[PDB]
């Protein structure tokens, strides 16, 4: 199943493939914007972009979802916060004391689903 | 440890936060560009950007590395290829029959290392 491997030396400043997040939101999440790439539809309103610093990652996250994503907010290991953006429907689920590695999902006119890959601490 | 959790419904078309890849390479890799975000220096020659289709993932990847990332190639589940780009020093390692979830790492003037997160099948 899920794993990871490292290749190379020890120099450099760290980076993540997950470098920035923005959303379009109304009552739902219309779309998530990952590293500037638009995923979803064009309804709702565009949030400001949250950009991860070096060594910074999502450590806590709350997601309201039904058959779509309703609301997202998160906190990073350096105490910065994004959201809540979205509406009040759906049921809330929370990831606590994690390191988020990736956000995949599924989208149409709205953000239907999010498949969050993370380290649980 | 590593895990993942899905939120939301069952509609829409799938997407990945790992949505495009380019490299800058000479005798090794000067940089990797993930979703248009530049990780590393500006030396070497800039490969074309490989952009993943919906539902497309790296299913096979070969990396040559020493103190630095020296070469990258990969193949996707839709039968498309990327690379090899880079030189032929270092030691080769292959991720075979996988689904790549995320590419993190460390870079400076050059691409020092990659942390590849994936599912092994
Ligand atoms: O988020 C779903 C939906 O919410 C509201 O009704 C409006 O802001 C729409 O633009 C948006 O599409
Ligand atoms: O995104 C909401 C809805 O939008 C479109 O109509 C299609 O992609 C559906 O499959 C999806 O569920
Ligand atoms: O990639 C290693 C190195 O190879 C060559 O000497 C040039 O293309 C450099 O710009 C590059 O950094």
């Amino acid at each position: 199943g899920l794993t990871h491997r490292k290749f190379g030396g020890y120099g450099g400043s760290p980076f993540s493939g997950l470098s920035s997040i923005a959303v379009r939101s109304g009552s739902y999440l219309d779309a998530i914007i990952i590293d500037g790439v638009h995923h979803g539809g064009y309804g709702g309103n565009l949030s400001p972009t949250f950009t991860f610093g070096s060594g910074e990652y999502i450590s806590n996250m709350t997601i309201r979802s039904g058959d779509y994503i309703d609301n997202i907010s998160f906190e990073t290991n350096m105490g910065r916060r994004f959201g809540p953006y979205g509406g009040y429907g759906g049921s809330a689920n929370t990831l606590s004391n994690v390191k988020v590695i990736q956000i995949n999902g599924s989208a149409g006119d709205y953000l239907d689903s999010l498949d969050i890959y993370y380290e649980q601490y």
